[PDB]
């Protein structure tokens, strides 16, 4: 069932409606650039030329797959034209070739050609050595979860890194694809930034941070909810998602008011706990005292959820600047509970 389209769908993401890439450029599908023109009509005309119909900026999955496979064909020709990449590419099997193409999509041909030793190890079928060598790279440090899947593909020659996610990774994936990615990105008269502006103007208020703050504490909240000495709960912010079937569903994001002024101003914050992580913490509760195994497991899933979720948010241009992920110890050095209201107040004082 797996193939290079499904691979990049997982690693880079699939969009069936025009979106803006990291440079603001109109894009569709799996990263297929349409135009550098600022005109959405110009982008729609380039799309229509490429798909062969009036799409109005929306395409199907089969259309996106066809476009993507055209982009793979072009990447492969570039690889075969590149004296540093053709020999290793020729030597690899079809699955390992997909891994190399995956790197070329992420970092470009000249970036992949910088991995001279790793590529030689691959060409010599030294899979484990190449994998260790690749793990030491800045690529791995900046996108470790994608790099690990690609490295596993080089190491094994199988698609197995693209099968079912482990529990923490799958929790992050569902939380992003099923929730954050649907609620927050810009779209006609909706998404986080627009609805925050509507909210500010309806109540005559100002958000101190124009992002959704997501709290990933150590442990479930003391009473299972955010609490602070200096935050009061406000009316929630809403976005709307009209799915393919035409059903309008809301997303509600909690809003808090900072009860202590900061240079004369009251500030509001859209902020929530990372629900699937807190549900996991709740489920891990035992009526018996926790074992060291359970404490270790809680910490591992906490950290793995964060790294997967952080990477997804930051590598989708549409969400990168819309979320403030905060992972933190529930308690400071002196064993005192952290008050997120005071955290927010300090941050606003440093900002203003």
């Amino acid at each position: 069932g797996m193939n290079i389209f499904e691979m990049l769908r997982i690693d880079q993401g699939l969009r069936l409606k025009i979106y803006k890439d990291t440079e603001g450029y109109y894009t569709i599908g799996i990263g297929h650039l349409l135009t550098k023109s600022p005109s959405l009509n110009a982008a729609k005309s380039e799309l229509d030329k490429a798909i062969g119909r009036n799409t109005n900026g929306v395409i199907t999955k089969d259309e996106a797959e066809k476009l993507f496979n055209q982009d793979v064909d072009a990447a492969v020709r570039g690889i075969l034209r590149n004296a540093k990449l053709k020999p290793v590419y020729d030597s690899l099997d079809a699955v390992r070739r997909a891994a190399l193409i995956n790197m070329v999509f992420q970092m470009g041909e000249t970036g992949v050609a910088g991995f001279t030793n790793s590529l030689r190890m691959l060409q010599q079928k030294r899979w484990d050595e190449a994998a260790v060598n690749l793990a030491k790279s800045r690529w791995y440090n900046q996108t470790p979860n994608r790099a690990k899947r690609v490295i596993t593909t080089f190491r094994t020659g199988t698609w197995d890194a693209y099968g079912s996610l482990d529990y923490a990774a799958g929790m992050a994936s569902n939380y992003f694809h099923g929730y954050l990615k649907l609620s927050l990105p810009e779209r006609k008269a909706d998404g986080l930034l627009h609805r925050m502006n509507v909210y500010e103007d309806k109540y005559n208020v100002t958000f101190g941070i124009k992002r959704l703050i997501i709290l990933i504490p150590d442990e479930m909240f003391i009473n299972g909810v955010i609490q602070s000495r200096i935050l009061e709960k406000a009316t929630p912010l809403e976005t709307q998602f009209i799915n393919r079937a035409g059903v309008n569903r809301p997303f509600k994001h909690a809003v808090y008011r900072l009860a202590e002024k900061v240079n004369g101003k009251t500030y509001y914050f859209a902020m929530e706990g990372a629900t699937p992580m807190l549900s996991f913490f709740e489920a891990m509760h035992s009526n018996f005292s926790a074992t060291w195994q359970m404490k270790e497991l809680k910490r591992e899933i906490w950290l793995k959820f964060y790294t997967h979720l952080n990477e997804l948010i930051k590598t989708w241009p549409e969400t990168r600047n819309l979320v403030e992920l905060i992972i933190y110890n529930s308690h400071d050095t002196k064993g005192d509970l952290v008050d997120v209201g005071e955290m927010l107040k300090s941050h606003m004082e440093l900002k203003t």
